[PDB]
Order: C-alpha cells, then sequence, then structure tokens
RNA sequence: UUUUAUUU
C-alpha cells in the first residue's frame, strides 16, 4: 500500500497515548487513532496510524508486527481503502478435518479471494483442533462466493462436509 | 464465535 496502517489485536489496557507513543517511535505520524465504541468510548481493539513517509509505514510493519503486549500479539499491516465492500466479510467455519492446518484452510479458501485472517480454534486444554475456525476475506463478495462454493462440501480427503456461514 | 471484536 503506502502510508496508512491498521493495527489489530491491541490490548484493552493500551491508551491512545501509548498507542501514538509506540508508533511514533518509528517516525513522524501525520495522524493516528485508537478506534473506540461510539457510545461507550471503550477501545475496540484496533487502531490506525498514518505516517508522513511511506518508508516508516514499512518500518512499522517490519518492526512492530508480532509485538506481544500484555495478553496480545499485535498485528500491523496496511489499511485497505475504507470501503463498505470490505465490511462483513468474516466467516465462521466448522466441520473441518481436525488434522487440517491453518496453511491448508487458507489454501482451501484462497481460491475465492484474498484472505485477511484465518484461524483454527484449538481446545483450551490439550491444544487439539476443534475443527472450527474463521476466515476473513478482503471483500464481502469473496466471502459470499466462498459460502456458495464450500458450504456443505467435502474438502479433498475429508470424510465429512464443512459448514460455512457469515460470522 | 476467535488474540471477543479489520476500516477510523
Amino acid at each position: 500500500s503506502k502510508t496508512n496502517l491498521i493495527v489489530n489485536y491491541l490490548p484493552q489496557n493500551m491508551t491512545q497515548e501509548e498507542f501514538r507513543s509506540l508508533f511514533g517511535s518509528i517516525g513522524e505520524i501525520e495522524s493516528c487513532k485508537l478506534v473506540r465504541d461510539k457510545i461507550t468510548g471503550q477501545s475496540l481493539g484496533y487502531g490506525f496510524v498514518n505516517y508522513i513517509d511511506p518508508k516508516d509505514a514499512e518500518k512499522a510493519i517490519n518492526t512492530l508486527n508480532g509485538l506481544r503486549l500484555q495478553t496480545k500479539t499485535i498485528k500491523v499491516s496496511y489499511a485497505r481503502p475504507s470501503s463498505a465492500s470490505i465490511r462483513d466479510a468474516n466467516l465462521y467455519v466448522s466441520g473441518l478435518p481436525k488434522t487440517m492446518t491453518q496453511k491448508e484452510l487458507e489454501q482451501l479458501f484462497s481460491q475465492y479471494g484474498r484472505i485477511i485472517t484465518s484461524r483454527i480454534l484449538v481446545d483450551q486444554v490439550t491444544g487439539v483442533s476443534r475443527g472450527v475456525g474463521f476466515i476473513r476475506f478482503d471483500k464481502r463478495i469473496e466471502a459470499e462466493e466462498a459460502i456458495k462454493g464450500l458450504n456443505g462440501q467435502k474438502p479433498s480427503g475429508a470424510t465429512e462436509p464443512i459448514t460455512v456461514k457469515f460470522a
């Protein structure tokens, strides 16, 4: 992209100043905002940082992505243009082979469009896949095509069919 | 039904 970044998985405790302070260390910022609920005013867990120099936006991703703050591992990536087309493109998937890895889940779903995030939920005990997860596409239309194409289908080698629906 | 919460 260029100069605008979206930072996800920010801890609920991180303030607007600590946010600007953390990213301001990379280089000059034209603007940045820790997004908060319109009514409660509480952090929504993500924010945006727009640098003056695109080289610093690149440095921010290279140096800050994966930084562990409190219980989170933040993600820093390029913010795609604010368009209604990228909204509601999150899918909840279930019935996946428990042997399936995130790499395979994304290869399966990538046929339908650019994947923003993907995750396989694991048992909060032994760490065994639950065969359930999420896939967030770039465009809502791509998620629509993935539902039509994969909902109720059996992914190569799978003995059981998977379920795909909007989160 | 997520590192609850990826477009201010």
